[PDB]
């Protein structure tokens, strides 16, 4: 055969651990590129971002050299990674118990030693979610690619010469804004220095799920508490309303506690609003109890009207403070 | 033996990476067929469709050639895939961390080099679910099969010559409509072009689960709110009803939020209806509070009757807008 | 040694892929037996039945032959399956991503070529659950064993000669009735025919869990709705009862929706009973609202009594329709 | 080297399948000991007991013999199990898909052939939980260790000579009582007999979790129903109380159904008590409805007092029946 | 090549099991260091602490010796662990079924035999959580590193010479306080002694999640019960309030039972407070029932006022007992 003849004369003394270089002091310019093709999910229960992405590798090789003219062309050979040298580049923040590479069993090589291994991975990364703007947030996620084993004396992890990765993966759940990747030198200690590549994926929330399960029932309960103090205390239904509002706000807290995770850096604004409808039922229940105790002059109507006006201006300033997000 | 004699003279210099071809510029017509035998599940929490399917492969081989007449027949040999060449065809949208394969340890070969490897897989695919018609949807799922490693210069991923796959797997949960598969040339870049095969599985919802857990309690709460404004405000039970309707609609929202996932492209119509019963309770609670404040002329009966008529025509036009799905 | 001397002269040219036969047209009678020793679980969320079972294999061999008399007895040798031929028999309906096998690393061989490999597996099978009789069902489960790779021209998957597997594994959760296994010839196409073995495990429900979490609260709410219309409408508690019945039936629907899975072929009878207590609260709430509107002649007592009698006969005929299951 | 010289002359013809023995009719006394160091969890959803334990093995060897005096001592050599013979001892009731053995890559050998392989495993075992005493139960768990492959003609699975394993692992969740292990001969059939070792771990419940989430709210609802019939029926709050008791007992059933698993052999006593507070709320709601129908002579006070006394003596005899557990 | 020439003359007779030493009685000083870089999660459902950490290893070697001057420098060689000796150091409390290792496929070696293998792991450890201070706890976690296979006669697991690991990983969920690691000699038996290293990670709770889902609704329900007894019993709403308080406290118990795990050593103080609001509703419901029975002299106002004062002083002393934590 033709490919078998060249393959029998290119891995004669090739190990999967020898760094391909001519001079020991010389390094290898292992280029890298990250291309997220589809963001799978973002769960804040354990700060996990699952994406599907291509991890483009490109390093020069010294031993994979052949002349094409005596081998009848054959400028591209498909070589598995189990019989070729492989860099130890990994996610710095991995959530899986092990690092997995879908379709990582093949890698092309060129006639100039231009291995272009492109595996595809379900990357599970860790990002800091600023949930003070929840749900209408713009918290970017950073993915780190580097080698923990060898350092800048062995490899030089750089960005791709052509960095045309300024895409926008408009999904049905998030708006994805790609950031042009940067290179930073992470230092293990003072004497030794390493390399690393940061890529950024900004996520913009656009779904109307959280405006349906949280915002609309909370603003409707706020509207109900705003309409609460018009009922006279002698009707024997104001306290029943108030305790029904307590039960409804407790069910809203049950939904929020089952949905919003344990990771809090700042209190969410929907959680702050739920605290508000609560601190209202408590305040208007106190005023209703005091009104029905005073009823047993009819001064309570003016007190309820001024209380309604104060709650009106407080609720409208809280809702226009909330509306600055959207 | 007879099979051992032929097997000892067919893998003398066979590697698991050499592409079987005679001329380098020539390609191999790697045929493909997808046959879903049983759709396991469809979960919209992370856009996962789990199916059980056969992935029929058929490629011509150049090195697996023998004359049968001097080997006493033996037109079919069972050869494991670990000692034979294997294409790198995969799902383009895989949800598992690694590609699973059930019964992939054997593959038949013919005397003309007609390897017919048929593995079986639990394919976990990603589809775009148009949930605006939820639950009575007809959102098709697309499964993509292609090679990321080699391109049209090496293999040619084509359809089966006999494409008799127009079945209909009538299950107890979905109606499965198979679509005749098509071939599209996905391009990694401008200079290089690759191959891919799209197969389609249309899912028709036929279960009465979502008509029992969502539609019937929501239409019963709508019927209850329709019957609400007949109660006189002096009976001290209209506000109690209204707040009980608030609690019941909150429990319905709790069931919907625990069931309907975070992925929303459009608001579901059952979710829109749950918004309607909510906006009713709020509106009829406002009118009940204003009626019991006016009661403390008896004009409220005509107001409640016209309100009941307006709610009657609005509820019936909303239900006949809903009934166009079913 | 004695075993090492025979082992060094029995795997001289043995591969893990050569089918052991003398003539090519001859087949091998690969016998099979299934013995479920303990049914682990049955979850209807994805039609999964987890059992622990022995998969008895017995095939004649042509190459594993030795005379015992010159080897000092030694009629039984323990040989691992990694160095011996192995059939590709599998579950036709597997739920795991890969086929698991517990204690599959050893297999006895006899002096006549009588390999008796008995692995043990946690089989995850798929069955059609007729949930119209839920919870008091008798839906059998079918487990299929066959080879997808080779056909009746190579192996002949037959029953055990001694089929004494008519046991009864009486567990604390189910009653297990073993069915005598049958053999059917599944056909991949018209020209080629394959083999398969069906074994049956009938499951009888005997637990009092579903009679405690579903049947007793639903029949108690039905009893409460039966006792509902005796309250006079002027007591201002009939509508409160009715809405409390709505809340209780909604909590019952919440428990049922969180427990009963998405797979419905037919509506469960407990679900039908729940849709009935709901259709009652709705009907008696309508009659209570009309009675309190008519009260604002005292004809409502006779109407409530005839309504109570009609609901009495309807509830008793529904409960004696339900009682035919148990 | 010294260890390399002995290691190069001890595995010259050693396979991982030859049973180490001199005479074929002779057997090997493979001793065994189980030492649970920490019980991880016990979940009754699928009868799983997760423990961390040492599985001490000790078998005599015939081929691992050397004289120490010409090898400069070296009485202990660390040998991995991949290059030494290994018994096929396993859990008879395993919940994992495949057998795990954390720290199983090394095993010491002595100069007399005294291999002392001690792996450590997260054993997932199956026990029969007698939940009639739930939560204050004393249901022991049995762990079975035996070989399915070879029988008493090959190995003899016996106890340790020194059985000092009478410890007591006092944890924060359970009290662990070790049982001295026994040996039983499990029979695959009539002609052939095998060996097995039973070890027992008795679990005593001591946590106050289930006395907080179940016992205290149920006894408080029973106290509330005991205090229920003192309210006069003309106050229009007795029926509201009763339906609030129905809602509270329904929430208690929701907590119990979400916590107590589907496996029931007998009804739990806490489940029987929730059942009492229910049938109790039903009976006093019937008597309250009949009292408010009779009110529309004032004989109902004596009826309510005798009903309260009967409920008092019934509740106190039920609570002293419950108190015999604790 | 240069690296290939040295690599072909350094693993000539190297096995992955020979302990590298010159004299048999001599030991190897296998140093160790633990560096937690990011604490992933702490779940008390099964006492699991998931951290991401570096496990620094450093042992002297006897066989990995070369002179650099005739090899043109090359003081550092990257060698995979599959072809080099590896200590069996592990977590003593592991929650995973098998020991996972991220980037463990490479390890540097120096010219003096100074292997510096640094793998990175998602360590799942077990700690005793003193939940009597929940949520404002300071329960440290202990991670144990040692070898179960060989003992102090073979290796000597010691600290790093430079122990500069006094960092503080200030996260958004916990405050991490590193403890300087210590060495303890765990004994398998009396005759033999082993080695082990304890490292400590103290976790300080700083999130406001549990102050939002538990503390604020419980203190608001306590405030509501404090405001409860002012309502006159003739208003027919005191019993309705009390039963609404019962329903709200039951929903709070539902949230607590779904969140707080089964592992209890001591009752949490938030759980004790939830007991207090419950025992109040029960006590004030008893007093409300007795007041409405006495109403059917007006001495109940003074009784309610003294009851309110006693509940005021009891609630304020309970809240200032709670406030000592924060
Ligand atoms: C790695 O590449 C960067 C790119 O500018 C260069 O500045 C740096 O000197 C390189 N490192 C080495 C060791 O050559
Ligand atoms: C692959 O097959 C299609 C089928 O028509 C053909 O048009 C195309 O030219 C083929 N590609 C190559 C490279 O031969
Ligand atoms: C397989 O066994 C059945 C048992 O009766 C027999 O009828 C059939 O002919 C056999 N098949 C072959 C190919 O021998
Ligand atoms: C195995 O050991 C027991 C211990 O008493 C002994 O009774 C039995 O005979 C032994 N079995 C064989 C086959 O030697
Ligand atoms: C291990 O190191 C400690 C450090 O002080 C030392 O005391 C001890 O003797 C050493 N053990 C051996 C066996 O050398």
């Amino acid at each position: 055969a033709d490919e078998k003849r060249l393959l029998k004369c290119i891995l004669h003394d090739y190990d999967t651990a020898i760094r391909p270089v001519q001079n020991v002091s010389d390094v290898v310019n292992v280029a890298l590129e990250v291309t997220v093709v589809k963001v799978i999910d973002l769960d804040e229960k354990e700060h996990v971002l699952t994406t599907n992405g291509w991890i483009y590798h490109e390093w020069n090789d010294f031993q994979l050299k052949w002349n094409p003219s005596d081998y009848s062309g054959l400028k591209k050979i498909r070589i598995p990674v189990d019989r070729i040298w492989t860099p130890d580049i990994v996610l710095f923040n991995n959530a899986d118990e092990s690092y997995r590479y879908v379709v990582d069993k093949l890698a092309v090589v060129y006639y100039t030693g231009k291995v272009m291994w492109v595996p595809h991975a379900r990357l599970r990364s860790f990002c800091v979610l600023d949930l003070s703007r929840f749900p209408f947030d713009s918290q970017m996620c950073t993915l780190v690619f580097g080698s923990w084993t060898h350092d800048v004396s062995s490899v030089n992890v750089t960005l791709r010469n052509q960095s045309k990765v300024q895409y926008m993966i408009d999904g049905k759940e998030w708006q994805v804004t790609s950031v042009q990747p940067k290179r930073y030198q992470w230092t293990y200690n003072s004497n030794e220095n390493y390399a690393g590549i940061i890529t950024g994926i900004k996520l913009k929330r656009t779904s109307i799920y959280y405006q349906y399960v949280f915002i609309m029932p909370t603003v409707l309960l706020a509207f109900l508490t705003l309409l609460m103090p018009f009922i006279p205390p002698l009707g024997k239904e104001r306290i029943t309303y108030g305790i029904g509002l307590v039960l409804g706000c407790t069910l809203l807290l049950m939904m929020l506690s089952d949905r919003m995770p344990t990771e809090l850096g700042n209190v969410p604004v929907v959680a702050a609003y739920l605290a508000y409808v609560f601190v209202m039922v408590a305040i208007n229940l106190l005023f209703a109890i005091m009104a029905i105790n005073m009823s047993m002059q009819q001064l309570t109507r003016v007190i309820d009207r001024l209380l309604f006006g104060s709650f009106l201006v407080l609720t409208v300033v809280i809702t226009i403070s909330m509306y600055a997000h959207y």
